[PDB]
RNA sequence: GAACUUGAGUGCAGAAGAGGAGAGUGGAAUUCCACGUGUAGCGGUGAAAUGCGUAGAGAUGUGGAGGAACACCAGUGGCGAA
């Protein structure tokens, strides 16, 4: 039953991730995107994004969890929403991480989509 | 045939440059493998499904292997005959 834990922003054009963690990784219970029986475009609305962060959040609690640590990470479609419904129970956002590579093409990402 | 220095070279003194060839080296990210935590989805689309997942995926942490390309700098900026 640990006091401090973990969360990960990394935002996309419709992906996000925000797992609970502790302080050394070991999970606990998680949050990304949706969880919840939601499905197709809903999914990837904000308004899912709270419900798959409380879900995670009110799964931490007991196990007697009080602070979430939160990293920053470029931004996206439900990650301000995200953090919103995290502060149910109340924390912080210092960390700032990425998701970029060090050179532009580092590996060669997929062709555009002709749509 | 004789001159000349404006062309064209040489000498001398500076300058900038992703010019080229060779050898070595670095960090970020992807992938795979191993392992810890964890558990039911993940992924994807206009909407789906095939896929991948309880033989424990996805997520998260750590380490290992390997290849390729070089964020920011970076600019009708530079260099090159193209």
């Amino acid at each position: 039953n640990i006091e401090s834990g973990i969360a990960h922003i990394r935002s996309t054009f419709n992906n996000t991730i925000v797992t609970i963690t502790d302080t050394h990784g070991n999970a606990i219970s998680w949050s990304s995107a949706g969880a919840l029986g939601f499905r197709g475009s809903r999914k990837s609305t904000p308004f899912a994004a709270q419900m798959a962060a409380e879900t995670a959040a009110k799964g931490s609690i007991e196990h007697g969890l009080k602070t979430l640590e939160v990293t920053v990470k470029g931004p996206g479609s439900g990650r301000e929403a995200a953090i919103r419904a995290l502060q149910a129970a109340g924390l912080e956002v210092t960390a700032i991480r990425d998701v970029t590579p060090v050179p532009h093409n580092g590996c060669r990402p997929p062709k555009r989509r002709r749509v």
